[PDB]
């Protein structure tokens, strides 16, 4: 592997020059011991002037994410529908390096921004790296890529002072979605808990766009790429995700670094829907339309193979920061559709990483190399790295044999555009009526979630909405919603002090489709890496000695315990003062502990109550373990995932199983 | 100040960057279903414009935000030095600040904990002449070459780039134990210090003794001291880290809102001033940027007024 | 190759992109055969992105050279003067990589312009990359490494107009040589042959700064680099570098390529004058002056070691274009000095490298990594190729165990500054008084000449200061000229139609110092790689007999014959149209050809002007097979002159104008003041 190649291993020896000259880099060379530092000090400027540079321009988007290596494994032989090399064998492995992300903040944004999200793979195949470059969210705010920096500049930071951060809660953006309605989809989602995923590993992702499987003998059929987690879906909850940001902005990153180190390494079913051609239309709406999904009750999932990320990088930079992904990176057997949205997207990852790299020899850093050779005439450019024999770089040549050979459908495994694909008509700049229906699928993602999901999704819409400033703009946002759904604009106009237009039932319908509700998806398959809070205390032994107990059974079980009190000592992991709620998954009290929810110089007023309290009221499993603690905390006993038990093993056994269950949704007031 | 280049587009069509009037909506396509055509250089000059929009965020110091102002000096201060901009009672120079904490990347939170920047610009009728301070008087460390050991330390570990905007992990802590010097700034920033209510509400200073050169060539040795003119207040650390996530732009917010309400914040420029023969009379050494001069040893001179007054018309632009 | 390892080989195989997936490169994609090109098309773009990004800035200065590998052996264990550990054992080998340069030019100006030159050379030592980033002439324009944006905007090309290309001969580099007056000695040097060496195997290379040699034990002394060639010194003629900068602009990489394909790889004794510290100011200038010798009568030359070329590159771009030479690459056992030209060198190359390779990771390119390890704690910048496994890259640090260490003089064989060097003083924008004589050396260099040589640096000075447009850039020139010498001034205005200046004696002296001297080197040590042409018809088989005759004898002693005829065929190399006398060392004429002494195959009178400008430029010139008259008439040639060859016999022919090669020039075909 090109990343082993170029490992630098810094365990021993004496420091040297970028030149392999033992030198020094502690005190500057001077004129004296008092006296001015001299020009001629090398070690200073090649030290210096390497720190000076260590920066590159962040990505255009989705600038904050993090990222990992691990598998892809082929569950068949998939010949019979697409002859990509990667799936050519039952049990065939590709390594894949996957990147996480953000979409609007810059990169030192916090993780838990209500955003969409991004989820990029590499499989680095036998026949060349292939990448999907998807998001969390199955369909695209906008329809065609021309208009991406207009999407982005609205939900990026105004640009006289560049506020707001990682966020759409503010005119700008609410001015772009009311007077573009495509947005209406992934509008919705967002505003789902879709928005604030509970970590990169609770999430799927999607390819977004229609893409073809093309197979040896020409055929293709259409695709669409879903990554299913096996992990479940979970979101956050709006107030944790904001009371994390501030607490903890490096959550997601942390909570993936975490269960790769612990072996606990995520999985998803890599899996297609995949429909003939002559379906492009058949749906009801243009598989060309980067704002549309395929119901599942259209066209049913095939699992190709299994992803696991089972490996964390060595250095962020050199690997994260520097991996750079383009829908470009195609193979064999896979093909482009005439979706508006991907097929600019093609143009812009290729032109984006000159930006990034400083360079044209992007392709040549170690986490962008393939895993076979290379053979081509593309030559010179700053930061070249190879040293090429060919001394006759061009085609077609006599003098170096005609080599390299082109490789087309017919020779050397080449990649061929799929060959019934036309062209038809005049050469145009308009949108296709066929793509004009911009609210029938956000109803019918809005019905298929639960009332309590529902509820959520209108009040991140009141929360974002009463942020506005312009009356108008907040108008023309009801204008849009109202056609997805009255009730919605009834709901958040009521927030915000405006009268919902009346009903336009153009759009309205009741129809659900499976498989996009969060709330809705079932307890979490596993409770493997949740977090528990075990809030004790050190005056009294008995406390910590129970605290010892619990931690060996939910151990044992895969959880991540950690043992709160007011100071550190054996047993403990974590004060009071640096402790939240929003850092665990469930959180227990002691009953020895019950005095500290009744202050003190080690922690700030109330804290103990507070964690308890904010876990409480965000859905969380809570407990005590061995009266006085529930109603300090105004917790009703007899509530759904309230837990009070003297016996250690029930207690153990009843609050895993809320693990499971992992939000109460009763806890939520709704319209 | 900077109105010549100011460019407007409240009227108008759309012109490609050579004046050409253009769309840029929708793609040009080989028919109404079909594929996107090379040819299309609308979509290609929007697209590779915003493709390389970005640029480095700074070593250090990449959070921050600035305002427009005016510097005023309360005298003709020729009798300590040849600064043209000090030469004259109510002699007036535009300035350009920017605050910033240190560690964090681009959109961390402006209520990290942190050592904070504080550089002015002022556009002298000889030159541009910057004071590049912090908010904390003494620095980390004692020598320019050991920077770049300091910030990996308390920047994120490079395994994961975690933490964000932080001192709070081994790496800090450790270069805090074996690079003593570290200790004074160190207390600095573990003080309401680290943590200020605004950018309003907390000193510059230049931390390193510099020079002041009369035009007779003689000299006296200067610490710059911005005393603000709001008071000096701090968060308490449990608010600072809410605020972190409720407003990550607070500092930035702040300042753009006290200026848009007409209450431009304002400090005192002042220096310290002492003889050359003073370089090791206070028992320390006036070379050593970990030092302070106690103002009992030497008083502060009060030089000008500094008043920010005018936001800026694009972020990234200036 | 020492860079094998990053080697690709396209000999095999189907065409991929970037990242291996296999592809075509010959049509675009297109909406129907006669249709429109495709935005999808990524083979296109991926190609033509690569092709569009695929120019470097060239470098500020030296934009012009060629490079090559080899080898540095040690004569000796050198530690009784330096700790340098290439230096350490007789017989150790460290691989080189050198360039050679013209200055002033641009990427693609010609090789035979009037110039300074560069000789470069990184030694991938054992405990660092080591340059010696030298010239061919060992003294400087300037005085101060801050004047060198002056000196090179000056010789540049005029920056409204972008003319002239390649040269001095304009006004603004004799305005500045006029009103500088510490670029006499360098400008006399350029004037002479020195300025249009044969080849770059046939000059010396000078690290011009003083430098120190360090013992381990601290003890310095002062040194001086000079690489002296073993195949001799020898220049072009300046008409014929003029004939040559347009028949062909790569003679010097052409030379230097086909001399290491053929086993001829160049070398030079790497020696150093070596002097005490106490002798700074004791040879009546001050060793810190980069405008200044060591006369050779005050300190002898120590050989070191053999430099040898021996391998060409395998990509130009990726090896010669991309290596970034600096003065700050030093290793244990060498140190400055405080010339202040060569204090600021040493901020400059780190810097430039920058705007050549756009981003801060050029040390790791192939041709600039070092051949040890690397342990140090700089990071990212783009295009960082390194995956670095300490995850504490900070000193003071306990979590890597203090990984990496310190080292110094006392520990882990750290580069450590002379400690001996002191500084005192003032905080000075000052120049010292000892730099103030410009004018004693340039007259010690011209008097050391001899009298063919100082014509020909008249001649070069006339050439150049006629085409000097300013009668006031004219007169100032003359008014410097005549420092140094009354005679040069006098016979440089004679040209240009001004008087001199009457004489000022003040640095007037009649001294003179061995080895600067072209013409007074003797005769060349070796003539292996020397460019024979024999001039022959195909009207008459016995002429091409004759030809393939003396073709076998010349060959036999390494010589590189090109036949030449009307047309090619079997034996016969080039044809009378692409030839020129400026491809040979010595041009013969087979007595079967006198005939040709009009065609649609040449030039009207082109073979008689190949033989006539041989001899003009004083090259060894003959006739082979008994019947010389004809051809040497037709010529104007005289049949008893110097360098001339008149012979039945083939062995004979050979025997002596072998010795007229090595004789290289016949000066007595030039006409003096
Ligand atoms: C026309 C421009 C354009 C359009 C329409 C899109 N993007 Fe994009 N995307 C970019 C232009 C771009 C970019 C500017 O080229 C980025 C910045 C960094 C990079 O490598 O490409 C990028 C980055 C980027 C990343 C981060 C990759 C990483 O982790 O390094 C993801 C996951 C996506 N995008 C996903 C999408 C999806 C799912 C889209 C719609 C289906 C989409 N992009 C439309
Ligand atoms: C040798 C390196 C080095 C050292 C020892 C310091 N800095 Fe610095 N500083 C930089 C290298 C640097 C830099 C890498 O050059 C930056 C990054 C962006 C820039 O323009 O310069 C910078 C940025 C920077 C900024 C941001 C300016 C802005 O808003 O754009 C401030 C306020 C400071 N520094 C202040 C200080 C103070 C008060 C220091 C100690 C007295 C100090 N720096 C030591
Ligand atoms: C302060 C500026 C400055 C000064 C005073 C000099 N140079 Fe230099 N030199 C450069 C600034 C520079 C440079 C701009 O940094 C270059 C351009 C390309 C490079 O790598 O460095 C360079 C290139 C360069 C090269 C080409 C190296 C190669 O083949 O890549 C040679 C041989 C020299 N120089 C030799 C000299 C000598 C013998 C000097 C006087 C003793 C000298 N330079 C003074
Ligand atoms: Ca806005
Ligand atoms: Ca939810
Ligand atoms: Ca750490
Ligand atoms: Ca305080
Ligand atoms: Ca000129
Ligand atoms: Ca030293």
């Amino acid at each position: 592997s090109p990343l082993a190649a170029y490992e630098v291993d810094d365990s021993t020896g004496y420091l040297t020059s970028d030149v392999g000259g033992p030198i020094q880099d502690q005190t500057s060379l001077k004129a004296g011991i008092r006296g001015p530092t001299l020009l001629e000090d090398f070690m200073f400027r090649q030290k210096i002037q390497h720190f000076d540079h260590e920066r590159v321009p962040e990505r255009a988007v989705h600038a904050r994410g993090a990222g990992a290596h691990g598998t892809f494994t082929s569950y068949a032989d998939w010949s019979n529908i697409t002859a990509a090399s990667f799936l050519n064998a039952t049990g065939k492995q590709t390594p894949v390096f996957v990147r996480f992300s953000t979409v609007a903040g810059s990169r030192g944004s916090a993780d838990t921004a209500r955003d969409v999200h991004g989820f990029a793979t590499r499989f680095y195949t036998d026949e060349g790296n292939f990448d999907i470059v998807g998001n969390n969210i199955p369909v695209f705010f906008i329809q065609d890529a021309i208009q991406f920096p207009d999407l982005i500049h609205s939900v990026k930071p105004r640009p006289d002072n560049e506020i707001p951060q990682a966020a759409t809660a503010h005119d700008s953006a609410w001015d772009f979605f009311s007077q573009q309605p495509s947005t209406m989809h992934t509008l919705f989602w967002a505003m789902s808990g879709h928005g604030i995923p509970r970590s990169y590993r609770h999430m799927d992702g999607f390819g977004v766009h229609t893409f073809r499987f093309v197979k040896d003998d020409g055929s293709s059929k259409l695709i669409k790429w879903h990554f299913k987690s096996r992990q479940g879906k979970a979101s956050l909850v709006w107030e944790e995700a904001q009371v994390l940001s501030g607490k903890n902005a490096d959550f997601h990153r942390q909570d993936l670094w975490d269960a790769i180190e612990s072996g606990n390494g995520p999985e998803w079913d890599v899996c297609v829907q995949i429909v003939d051609e002559s379906q492009a239309q058949a749906f009801g709406f243009d598989l060309l339309d980067p704002t549309k999904i395929i119901p599942e009750e259209y066209a049913p999932l095939t699992k190709l193979g299994l992803l696991k990320l089972d490996r964390n990088p060595t250095n962020y930079f050199a690997e994260t920061e520097q991996v750079m992904f383009q829908p470009g990176h195609i193979v064999r057997g896979i093909d482009f559709t005439e979706d508006p949205l991907l097929q600019g997207r093609l143009f812009s990852y290729l032109d984006t990483q000159l930006n990034r790299n400083g360079g044209p020899n992007f392709e040549q850093l170690p986490i962008n190399m393939p895993r076979v050779p290379i053979h081509n005439n593309n030559r010179d450019g700053a930061g070249q790295m190879f040293i090429h024999r060919n001394k006759y770089p061009y085609t077609p040549n006599t003098l170096n044999s005609g080599y390299p050979r082109q490789a087309n459908q017919n020779a050397g495994r080449g990649f061929f555009t799929a060959p019934g694909r036309t062209a038809s008509g005049a050469l145009v700049r308009e949108v296709s009526p066929t793509f004009n229906d911009h609210w029938s699928q956000p109803r019918l993602f809005f019905n298929s979630l639960t009332p309590v999901e529902q509820q959520f999704l209108v009040n991140a819409m009141r929360f974002e909405i009463s942020l506005v400033k312009s009356e108008e703009v907040k108008k023309n946002v009801l204008t849009q919603l109202n056609r997805v759904s009255h009730d919605v604009a009834v709901r958040v106009a009521a927030a915000i002090g405006l009268g919902a237009p009346d009903a336009d039932d153009t759009y309205y319908h009741n129809n659900k489709t499976a498989g996009v509700s969060i709330v809705g998806s079932g307890p979490l398959p596993t409770i493997k890496t949740l977090r528990v809070g075990i809030l004790a205390t050190t005056s009294e032994s008995s406390a910590l000695d129970q605290a010892a107990q619990l931690r060996t059974r939910l151990e044992k079980d895969g959880l991540v315990v950690t043992v709160v009190a007011e100071t550190l000592r054996e047993g403990v992991d974590q004060t009071y003062s640096t402790a939240d709620a929003t850092g665990f998954d469930g959180v227990v009290v002691v009953d020895g502990a019950a005095a500290l929810f009744a202050s003190s110089p080690l922690f700030p007023t109330g804290r103990p109550l507070q964690i308890f309290v904010d876990a409480y009221r965000w859905g969380k499993p809570v407990g005590v373990c061995g009266s006085e603690v529930l109603d300090a905390a105004d917790v009703p006993e007899d509530g759904d995932g309230v837990y009070s038990e003297e016996s250690v093993d029930m207690f153990v056994e009843e609050f895993e199983k809320g693990l499971a269950t992992f939000r109460f949704t009763d806890r939520f007031a709704l319209d």
